[PDB]
């Protein structure tokens, strides 16, 4: 027999025993199916926010076109709107496969192709004709986390027509400082009676943004206080907007609610289509749990300045407060560091 | 500037302060994800000091295996050891160890040596130790190799006298109902979308850390449907790992009805009377505890279908279980014997 070289089998001590149905199948594919798909499939709010933009959008005359079709459920929901023609791409080689699968095992397999590349070799020859209809789930945790809005922009320039609509139509990425004890107790220590510990926190990361989910923390399920109203770091329009009208620096300017200790900068993220909403926001999230564990809250410890050892940001009720946000080259990381009263270049 | 710089891996526009610019990623890292929550585990930390106070002479010598920080360290130095040598294989870590070591002054008291416990030769000793302290636990208790290391050092380095810390260590097992994760490990499909062929790639070998879920039990609501399973317990003084067999077999009687989503995985240390449970029913105050070790979770599937097959308990009846581990007993596997399995 044969073996691929990404088995799943090949991972696994010899003594612990395989099902057929996993043996040679691509560690990869299991992987990311086990770890993301599960869980999307499972936000039945983000389903119904795309069965139902789809709804008002789709005629037995629309070509649709979807990026990243994965499993290829969304691109079900636009054939079985009754569309025209539906083709769908997807990156890797055995989720485009899975996908076709999907396809067969219901109605859609006239209906609905899904294309092995990635959007940017995407051409005019591999289409119909320009699509009515473009379909995208490429967000992450970050909502340009994945570079949602290059891969559009990239097609939008090449493949789209006038009135191409574009589903989802709005996104918006927000910021709030929050005083939250339980996570503190995850990323500080003073020290243990006598001893002095102090100089471990020499090591805290105020850098990174880091998802609440991949060190087991759900903010629904710990008790925090929002220090301030919402911060949007920016808004993007998808069928207008590129990634230089985020400016790779901006400053803003914060008003303090409630006084408190701004011991992370809390990320979270609203996506708007007409009256429809897909909220990241952990208030939104409360009842659907599949979706903090595929998209959560990110994080962000703040430190004040730069002393050899972090300054807590403490916050005091209408008292204001200064952030410069630094975003990288492709806008999928950001910072959010207090301006001082010399990391930043605020004014 | 050391490759492994902390700011190497950092956009050119995004400040980092002094402090990490040229620290090393991996140390950031371990201590972040890691220490810093080890150190507020106080349950933990009071459990190691009230063996240690049971122990500790001034005529004690204590060896620690895996210093890391270093706190346990101080803490035998504290009770008034009359030497401790600290052993760290991270050399990043030794020298954390050491800085902790000289801003509470007892720079003459610890000394850390940066290998690992098997290149640790008598040499390296004053003296055979009285004490031996070690926390290498991880999420599953020999994940870590903890008695592997313990039984090389206990080869070659102790004395008969020496008091091993700590004593015993039992790895649990429980079969639960959990709608929350079943949720996020399995789709039938959505209306009349069926997505049924999904269900063929469901991982029900892994053993998957309940974090990296995103999973804490104690804020998910489960049931357990049997007494817990001892898939085995060691003793750190006396045990090897071949004293584990390779398979195990287990008669788990459900006390509940229900579907047996996945295979829960914690566990519990003992010294005397002190009591180091991973079990989330002690861990409910100890948040610290959850977010370093946490429990773990094997999905478990009834046969060898071509989709999985829920293994589902009815309340009085008897299910036989085999249990496979690999050769380092790192890793397990729990497997449902019908009516792959050796039964
Ligand atoms: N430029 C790109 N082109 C094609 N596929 C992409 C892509 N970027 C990401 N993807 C793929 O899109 C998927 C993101 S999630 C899958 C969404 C799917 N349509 C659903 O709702 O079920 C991933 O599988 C990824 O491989
Ligand atoms: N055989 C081994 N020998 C020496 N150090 C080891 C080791 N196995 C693991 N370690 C190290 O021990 C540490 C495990 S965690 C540190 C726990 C420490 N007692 C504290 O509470 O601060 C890690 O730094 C690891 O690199």
């Amino acid at each position: 027999g044969y073996r691929p070289p990404d088995a799943f089998v090949n991972r696994i001590d010899r003594n612990i025993p395989v099902p057929a149905r996993l043996r040679h199948t691509p560690v990869s594919l299991i992987e990311a199916v086990n770890d993301f798909h599960y869980a999307m499939m499972n936000d039945e709010e983000r389903n119904n926010f795309y069965y139902e933009v789809l709804k008002k959008h789709v005629t037995p005359e629309t070509g649709v076109l979807e990026i990243g079709a994965g499993s290829g459920l969304l691109s079900l929901m636009a054939a079985k709107l009754g569309a025209k023609w539906v083709v769908a791409v997807e990156g890797s080689e055995e989720l485009a496969k899975l996908a076709r699968e999907n396809i067969r095992a219901n109605n859609m397999e006239h209906q609905v192709k899904v294309l092995h590349m990635m959007s940017t070799e995407l051409k005019p020859k591999h289409l119909p004709e320009p699509p009515d209809v473009l379909l995208s789930e490429i967000f992450g945790t970050m909502m340009l986390g994945e570079s949602a809005l290059d891969y559009v922009v990239d097609v939008r320039n090449r493949l789209l027509k006038p009135t191409t609509k574009i589903i989802p139509q709005f996104g918006t990425q927000y910021a709030v400082p929050i005083e939250c004890d339980a996570l503190h107790r995850i990323s500080s220590v003073s020290g243990w009676r006598d001893l002095d510990l102090k100089h471990m926190m020499t090591l805290q990361d105020t850098v990174s943004i880091v998802f609440a989910k991949h060190y087991g923390i759900r903010m629904n399920s710990v008790n925090f206080r929002r220090l301030s109203d919402p911060i949007e770091l920016f808004r993007v329009d998808f069928s207008s907007s590129n990634r230089n009208d985020i400016s790779r620096r901006k400053h803003f300017d914060v008003v303090a609610k409630e006084s408190g200790t701004a011991h992370a900068m809390l990320f979270y993220w609203k996506v708007t289509d007409d009256e429809f909403v897909m909220s990241t926001d952990p208030e939104d999230t409360v009842n659907n749990f599949p979706r903090d564990m595929q998209w959560g809250q990110a994080l962000q410890l703040l430190d004040a300045s730069n002393g050899p050892l972090p300054t807590p940001v403490v916050f005091t009720e209408g008292k204001n407060y200064n952030f410069e946000c630094n975003f990288s080259g492709d806008r999928v990381i950001l910072h959010m560091q207090l301006c001082p009263e010399e990391m930043t270049e605020c004014e």
